């Protein structure tokens, strides 16, 4: 399927405004992960490899936007999908790849959020 242009991820609206973030994400920058269907499945992990690809926060997925904890572990929350220790999350993949210092994205909170 079509690989999107750069976006700003902004699904969450932390009532503590100092901890509200709008986070740039580039499919193109992530091309080193691959461009085949399996590459897409490294993140779109429930995708069947054939259908339309959609967002992470639909019904039955990571739809709950009411936890604002970076340490959230319940997968029903969107925070978990971007932060958990799993290699499918933003923070989790970058940090797992950093285990033997493979080239990867930002691991620090502020460097990723900007
Ligand atoms: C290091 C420990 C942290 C901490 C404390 C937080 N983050 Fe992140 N973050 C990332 C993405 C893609 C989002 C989604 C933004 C959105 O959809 O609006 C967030 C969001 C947050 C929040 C909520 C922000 C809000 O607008 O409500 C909070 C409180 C938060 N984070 C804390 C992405 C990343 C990273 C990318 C690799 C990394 C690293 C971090 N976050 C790290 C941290
Ligand atoms: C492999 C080549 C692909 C393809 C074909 C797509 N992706 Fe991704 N993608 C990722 C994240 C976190 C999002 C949501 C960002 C947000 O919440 O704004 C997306 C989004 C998409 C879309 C749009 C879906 C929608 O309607 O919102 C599409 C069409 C899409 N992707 C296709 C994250 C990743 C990855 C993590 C690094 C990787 C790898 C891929 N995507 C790979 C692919
Ligand atoms: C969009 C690209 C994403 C991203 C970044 C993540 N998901 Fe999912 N996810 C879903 C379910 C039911 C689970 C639980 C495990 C399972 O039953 O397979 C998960 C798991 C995750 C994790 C791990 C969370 C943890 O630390 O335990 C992560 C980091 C993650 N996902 C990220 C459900 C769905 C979907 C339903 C079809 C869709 C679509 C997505 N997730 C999309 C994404
Ligand atoms: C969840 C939506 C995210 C977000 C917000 C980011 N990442 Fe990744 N990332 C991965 C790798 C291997 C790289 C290095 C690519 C390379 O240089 O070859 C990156 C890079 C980034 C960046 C930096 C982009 C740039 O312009 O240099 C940023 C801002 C970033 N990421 C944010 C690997 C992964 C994953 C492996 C499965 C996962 C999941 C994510 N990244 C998820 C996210
Ligand atoms: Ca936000």
């Amino acid at each position: 399927p079509q690989v999107p242009a750069d976006v700003v991820i902004d699904h969450l609206s932390n009532p503590n405004a100092k901890l509200e973030y709008k986070v740039k994400f580039s499919h193109k920058a992530h091309a080193s992960l691959g461009t085949d269907a399996a590459a897409c499945q490294k993140c779109h992990h429930k995708w069947d490899g054939k259908s339309e690809i959609g967002g992470c926060a639909t019904e039955g997925c990571h739809a709950d936007t009411t936890s604002f904890k970076a340490t959230e572990k319940d997968p029903k929350f969107l925070m978990t999908a971007f932060h958990s220790k799993s290699p499918m999350s933003c923070q989790g993949c970058h940090k797992e790849m950093k285990t033997a210092k493979k080239t990867t994205g930002p691991t620090a909170c502020a460097q990723c959020h900007n």
